[PDB]
């Protein structure tokens, strides 16, 4: 299966840049923007400049209707850049002009090309004011009607994981992990045969036409590794949608040869009880003999 990550507008393109520098295998990156200066600095292999005539190579100036229209007018270049993708991740900041207006169009186009379409977007900081927050909300609602699943990261949550001195760049790297480990987690599932297998058709069943979603990875070792890794997978400090209320779950456990049946049940029960609901689970297990005492739990939850 072909996975693509599409950054749209300034925020999304920076997050794509950071992920490219972090280093990501078997994934194609597309950078889409009106801003010609930021595109030139993008590390993505595929770059699409939209709205050249509209903005003369600048950003959309916090006007989301210009973002929308720039993407509508370049829909055939966007189609060509997406063609062949089984799964597309569309990431952008909501609140401004290009991301807020263009991202829902890009996602709509991706979905009617037949790709599984996931959105990962941000809401602006409260200090940016009410109007910015309101434009962002319209953007999230537009995104929600265009994608298969939506992950929303409110930027105000970044204030929950920093101390007074944490560099702004470091804060953003933490927000990046959500998209990056979700992408990496799915990429690993697709490629890796399991003792209890999960493949792309399982990802499609749990994500298709679901609305809100959560994606998480948890790694742990030692005494209560299964339970701790599972708790870390569903921990949502940055997430708008927590695990509570999930009706559909894809869950994978990867461990070494010592991975116990009893442990797998423990981890699966954590996910069942945290959701505080009957969860309808697709469950998988990988035995990676290269691992030692490390356990890795991957969770994708939808159906809210
Ligand atoms: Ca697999």
């Amino acid at each position: 299966a072909t996975l693509k990550v599409i950054g749209v507008g300034g925020g999304g393109n920076n997050a794509v840049n950071r992920m490219i520098d972090h280093g990501m295998n078997n994934v194609e990156f597309i950078a889409i923007n009106t801003d010609g200066q930021a595109l030139n600095l993008s590390k993505a292999e595929s770059k699409i400049q939209i709205g050249e005539k509209l903005t003369r190579g600048l950003g959309a100036g916090a006007n989301p209707e210009i973002g929308k229209k720039a993407a509508e007018e370049s829909r055939e270049q966007i189609e060509d850049a997406i063609q062949g993708a089984d799964m597309v991740f569309v990431t952008s900041g909501m609140g401004g002009g290009t991301g807020t207006g263009a991202a829902p169009v890009v996602a709509k186009i991706a979905k009617e090309m037949g790709a599984l379409t996931v959105g990962v977007v941000t809401r602006p900081f409260s200090f940016e004011g009410r109007k910015r927050q309101t434009q962002a909300a319209a953007g999230v609602e537009a995104m929600k009607a265009a994608v298969d699943t939506l992950i929303v990261i409110p930027n105000d949550r970044l204030l929950d994981i920093v101390d007074k001195s944490t560099p702004m760049m470091e804060a953003f790297k933490e927000a990046d992990n959500v998209l990056r480990q979700g992408v990496q987690g799915i990429s690993d599932l697709i490629a890796t045969p399991g003792l209890i297998n999960l493949d792309f058709a399982d990802v499609k069943t749990i994500m298709s036409n679901q609305g809100s979603a959560l994606m998480g990875i948890g790694v742990s070792s030692g005494e209560n590794r299964a339970v701790e890794a599972a708790k870390k997978a569903i921990s949502s400090p940055l997430l708008e949608t927590s695990i509570v209320g999930a009706q559909g779950v894809l869950m994978n456990i990867t461990g070494g040869e010592s991975l116990s049946l009893f442990e797998a049940q423990e981890a699966a029960d954590i996910v069942q009880d945290a959701a505080d609901e009957d969860v309808n689970m697709i469950f998988g297990t990988v035995i990676n003999p290269e691992l030692q005492d490390e356990i890795v739990v991957t969770v994708i939850a939808t159906g809210f």
